[PDB]
C-alpha cells in the first residue's frame, strides 16, 4: 500500500521490516551519508520483490530502473564471455546492494544477476535514486576515482571495488610540523597520503620517507597494536583515511600484499637496531 517538486513514496512497511532496511544501508557507503530525514525517506521508498530461483533479476546489457537490496538469499552476479563462458564476478547475500551502476551511470547492465536461491529483495526507483542519492555519490567517486587508480596497493583491484573505495573515504589535511600518528598512541585509521609529504620515525630513528600515493597506519590494524611509528607532515599534506571495518571489508583482496609490504619494515628494523616486536601479533 502507498501512503500520501519531487514528492517521495511511502509504501507500508512493519518496524520490523523497516529495522532490516536500516541495517542494510547503513553498511553501505552508498547510503550511509545521508541525513536522517533524507535516510527515512529513502527507507520508506524501498519495495519489495519476490524472485524464485534460477530467476535472472537482471540480465547483462538490459537497461536500468531499480537498484537492489537483498534482504534473504543468495544472487551471483557473472558475465557471460568467449564460448557462453560463464565469468563469476561475485556472490551476493543478506544486505548486500547491486545494480547501482545503472542508476549511477546510466549504462547498460555490466552484468547478470541470477537468484541462487528464492530471494526476498528490496528495490528502490531511479528517481528516488536520482532525487535524492546520484549526485553527491557521483561528485565523491569523479574527485577520487583517478587518485585512487594511481595508489600502488589499489592497482590490483577490480575497478568496481576500486570506486567502492572512493565511496567510505574521509579527507583531512596536515600542517608542515603537525603530525599524523604518534608512536605509542591508539589508532583505528588507515590513511593514504594523496598530496605532500611525509616521514615516519621510530625511537626518534628515521625509518621511512612518504610522497603521493603512498599509504600507512595498516599496522595496527592489522595487528591490533599501537601505532608502531611515528609520522609527521613535512609540508602541506592532504590524505585520505578508511576506519577498521572500511578497511577488512575493503581491502581483504590485498592483505598479501600489505603483509609481504610489512616484512620490509622487519629488515629496516633489524638493520636500525630497533623493535620488531611491532611486526608480529598480539
Ligand atoms: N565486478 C563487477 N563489475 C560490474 N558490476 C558488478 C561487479 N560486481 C558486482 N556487480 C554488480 O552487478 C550489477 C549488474 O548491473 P549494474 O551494472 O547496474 O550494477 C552491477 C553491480 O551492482
Ligand atoms: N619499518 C617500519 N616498521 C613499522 N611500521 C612502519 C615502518 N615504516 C613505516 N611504518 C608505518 O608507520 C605506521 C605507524 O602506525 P601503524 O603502526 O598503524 O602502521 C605503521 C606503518 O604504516
Amino acid at each position: 500500500s502507498v501512503s500520501a517538486n519531487f514528492i517521495p513514496k511511502v509504501y507500508k512497511k512493519d518496524e520490523k521490516e523497516k529495522a532490516k532496511i536500516r541495517e542494510a544501508l547503513n553498511e553501505s557507503f552508498l547510503f550511509n551519508h545521508l541525513n536522517k530525514k533524507e535516510f527515512e525517506i529513502i527507507v520508506n521508498a524501498f519495495f519489495d520483490k519476490n524472485v524464485e530461483k534460477g530467476v535472472n533479476i537482471i540480465n547483462e546489457g538490459d537497461y536500468g530502473d531499480l537498484l537492489y537490496v537483498i534482504d534473504q538469499g543468495e544472487v551471483e552476479i557473472y558475465k557471460t564471455k568467449e564460448n557462453n563462458k560463464k565469468e563469476v564476478l561475485t556472490v551476493l547475500k543478506s544486505k548486500d546492494v547491486f545494480g547501482e551502476l545503472a542508476l549511477l551511470y546510466n549504462s547498460k547492465r555490466a552484468a547478470t544477476a541470477t537468484a541462487l536461491t528464492k530471494c526476498h529483495l528490496w528495490a528502490l526507483d531511479r528517481e528516488s535514486f536520482t532525487y535524492i542519492i546520484k549526485d553527491m555519490v557521483a561528485k565523491k567517486r569523479k574527485m577520487y576515482e583517478d587518485i585512487l587508480s594511481h595508489v600502488n596497493i589499489l592497482k590490483d583491484m577490480d575497478p568496481y571495488e576500486r570506486c567502492k573505495v572512493a565511496d567510505c573515504l574521509k579527507s583531512k589535511s596536515y600542517n608542515d610540523g603537525e603530525i599524523i600518528i604518534k608512536e605509542g598512541e591508539e589508532g583505528d585509521t588507515f590513511f593514504i597520503l594523496i598530496d605532500g609529504n611525509a616521514v615516519a620515525s621510530k625511537d626518534n630513528k628515521v625509518i621511512k620517507t612518504y610522497t603521493k600515493g603512498d599509504y600507512f597506519g595498516e599496522l595496527a590494524l592489522l595487528k591490533n597494536k599501537p601505532r608502531a611509528a611515528t609520522i609527521k607532515a613535512q609540508n602541506f599534506c592532504q590524505v585520505v583515511y578508511l576506519d577498521r571495518k572500511s578497511f577488512k571489508r575493503l581491502l581483504g583482496p590485498i592483505e598479501d600484499i600489505l603483509h609481504r609490504n610489512v616484512e620490509n619494515y622487519k629488515k629496516v628494523l633489524n638493520e636500525l637496531g630497533l623493535d620488531t616486536t611491532c611486526i608480529d601479533e598480539n
